[PDB]
């Protein structure tokens, strides 16, 4: 099982369905469940990275990548005022799926401090 | 004047002083002046990147390692449990300084909604 064994592996393999918004050869972007703003999308890689503190140096550009793609849907979806990414590690972080994923909110004012 | 002609260039350049945590040829890291965190550093690169909106593709590797640079401070200044990392961009996205720049929080739970 490709995508490694989580809820968003069953989601690159077509297991389990969403709102895909986009994808490419290195990543996939679909909207949230439980969105936090109006428009609230994550951006996942399709190779299984656990959590940002796994993240090897040669995933650099993946991980930039998956940044490349969160602003060029942010600018499909209507987002001329601006958005929030929001990438979150561990238990302080609130990471509750463990493959790497990057939130992109907006569509509303975003508040500080971010939680 | 390289690294651009904002708060952050005058970092970058050493015209105003700054706590550095950690500084390659092509990133510098560094506390942030209001915190909303125990810990709360701010990752730059020294190109000058307006916004995220005004990467390019060939910024992707750049991207990625400030999170990779991100990582391995958050690990030498003890987040053991966790982290939340934050990028803003324009109004909605509650960026005040343009100058593309990653938040590494932690040190306490972040909560949800990120703001
Ligand atoms: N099947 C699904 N489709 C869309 N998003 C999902 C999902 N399952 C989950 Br869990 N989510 C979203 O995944 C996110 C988990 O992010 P954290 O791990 O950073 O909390 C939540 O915002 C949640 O709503
Ligand atoms: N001289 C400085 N040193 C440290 N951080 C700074 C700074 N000047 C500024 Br402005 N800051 C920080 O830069 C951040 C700006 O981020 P946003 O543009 O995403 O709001 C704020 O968290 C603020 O505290």
């Amino acid at each position: 099982r490709p995508g490694g064994d989580t809820i968003f592996g069953k989601i690159i393999r077509k297991e389990i369905p969403a709102k895909i918004i986009f994808e490419d050869d290195q990543c996939l972007a679909f909207h949230d469940i439980s969105p936090q703003a109006p428009t609230h999308f994550l951006v996942i890689p399709k190779k299984h990275i656990s959590q940002i503190s796994a993240a090897e140096d040669a995933d650099e550009s993946l991980l930039g990548h998956l940044m490349i793609v969160g602003k060029k849907c942010a600018a499909d979806l209507g987002l001329k005022k601006g958005y929030r990414m929001v990438v979150n590690e561990g238990s302080d972080g609130g990471q509750s799926v463990y493959h790497v994923h990057l939130h992109v909110l907006g569509g509303r004012q975003m508040n500080w401090p971010p939680g």
